[PDB]
């Protein structure tokens, strides 16, 4: 028993980590294979930042302008190329340590482990979900840009997140790993913000569904509602609209506990309309909603 | 910028995994050069674990009742001995991916990444922390025994735990390498409870300090407390007194941010007194006490 934030074990995406160096600027690449994946912003030059043109400052470049270090042994570049925000490397020699992996573009409340890295060397690993304003609300450090967040699923690692910036309400923007960013961010600094957020409600309800399983019961009350009714209440509160599709994707844990989706809704429209009165729920004094469905069955069973 | 509950990486951690059967139990093993470590009522059975005598059982065995598989193919015990309650199984082939490592047994209020496994494949990595009644609140399910606690420090691993049990509050115990429990526990399965916690007052600090390094002031004041009237305060709300070793623990926050431990104080202070008033400090509800100064110094430079 015991409900804990998890990340995936970041081992086969530790042996994937190195250091890109383009001028001044030094940051993370991932090494799949003979490509290298990094920022295109990595070959900005601190004033040509405000407003760059990547396409020809990387007609600017060639080979010789990126080293490669993995752990200490230096990487030649091959080959240069760029898609989206993404530059890719080519490399001589094939990562020996790459696994089995997959580029992913998540939705908005999907969760993802994050391996921060700092000169091509893992620091630390933690969970995070893509909030619907697209961002994430990380932990990033100067030279963590090319850190990758990813998921796994039994020895293949889904990646589908790379960093690129930090906005100014100190949560983060970044890319897939084909350089399409997640929301509306451009890699240029300019003035974009994070749009308002809301709350992911199908991850508030599995979040609950775990506390059921773990013996919090004190919210459980008879009453039952529908969905429209439930989601009048969402937009009162500013919480996502509950869909059919959310419904059916709570159903295992709907069935683990006999609890079913529409009373475990009237239950949160209670918490939501009179607080937790100095409860707390699985350690916490507010409705937490980065667990997906997904994370509560794999750590509930 | 941004605070997250952050493991070490774990992929050094993962090459040394492994399962133990004996019987019909299965749990994990910690494979260091030629040495398997688990526990040791891997060689209970389920009749005998009442009240076992461990020297009895392990007598009455032999090499050929251990099974070792790392990832498939099997080790071949070629001893075993056991040292408190671990059991030690010689093999016949060094871990070609032993880390430099130790064996560390850690104080109460120290935090470490768990690898939660099962089968001998890790699953997924969470912090903890040692609660003052050596007890830790992990997320552990059947098989989970022999999953390790650990800390990094330059690719050094440092193991600091092994884990055993569930108590019935649904917290966890277990011992650190060398096979000695944390706590007053036992590995019997009798009525053993976890005693009356208490909350780790210099990390709540340390938390108060990484709040104001990202950000959010609305806590603090200009009141400056003393010593013997803080530990008032704590004993009060069930805190642990604050040493004057904590104090000086706390210095390099307190440069870095130039408030005074002893100003941070009063500010913990109000808080206990007056509760937070529908505010959070970096996303939580509740007073946060799982991060050692050390985690918020790696975390916040
Ligand atoms: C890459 O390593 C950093 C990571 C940032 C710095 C602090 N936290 C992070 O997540 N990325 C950058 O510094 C961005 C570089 C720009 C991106 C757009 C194209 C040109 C290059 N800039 C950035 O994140 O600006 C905001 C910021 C906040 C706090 C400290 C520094 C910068
Ligand atoms: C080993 O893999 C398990 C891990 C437990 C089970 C669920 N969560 C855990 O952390 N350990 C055990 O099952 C213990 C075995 C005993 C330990 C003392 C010596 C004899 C063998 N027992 C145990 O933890 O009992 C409590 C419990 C709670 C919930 C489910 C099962 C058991």
């Amino acid at each position: 028993s015991g409900f804990r934030k998890m990340a995936f074990p970041s081992g086969k995406v530790e042996g994937c980590m190195v250091q890109v160096t383009c001028g001044t600027t030094t940051l993370n690449g991932l090494w799949l294979d003979d490509v290298v994946y990094c920022p295109r912003h990595v070959i900005c030059t601190s004033e040509d930042m405000l407003n760059p043109n990547y396409e020809d400052l990387l007609i600017r470049k060639s080979n010789h302008n990126f080293l490669v270090q993995a752990g200490n042994v230096q990487l030649r570049v091959i080959g240069h190329s760029m898609q989206n925000c993404v530059l890719k490397l080519k490399v001589d020699t094939a990562n020996p340590k790459t696994p089995k992996y997959k580029f992913v573009r998540i939705q908005p409340g999907q969760t993802f482990s994050v391996l921060a890295c700092y000169n091509g060397s893992p620091s630390g690993v933690y969970q995070c979900a893509m909030r619907p304003n697209f961002t994430i609300k990380g932990s990033f450090l100067n030279g963590s840009c090319g850190s990758v967040g990813f998921n796994i699923d039994y020895d293949c690692v889904s990646f589908c997140y790379m960093h690129h910036m930090e906005l100014p309400t100190g949560v983060h923007a970044g890319t897939d790993l084909e350089g399409n960013f997640y929301g509306p961010f451009v890699d240029r600094q300019t003035a974009q913000a994070a749009g308002t957020d809301t709350t992911i409600t199908v991850n508030v309800l599995a979040w609950l569904y775990a506390a059921v399983i773990n013996g919090d019961r004190w919210f459980l009350n008879r009453f039952t509602t529908t969905l429209n009714d439930f989601n009048l209440v969402a937009m009162k509160y500013n919480y996502e609209p509950l869909t059919q599709d959310h419904v059916d994707i709570l159903g295992p844990l709907s069935a683990q506990t006999g609890i079913a989706v529409l009373d475990m809704c009237a239950s949160l429209k209670e918490l939501l309309q009179n607080g937790m009165n100095g409860r707390t729920i699985l350690g916490s004094a507010l409705l937490e909603d980065e667990f997906t469905p997904f994370d509560v069955v794999r750590q509930c069973s």
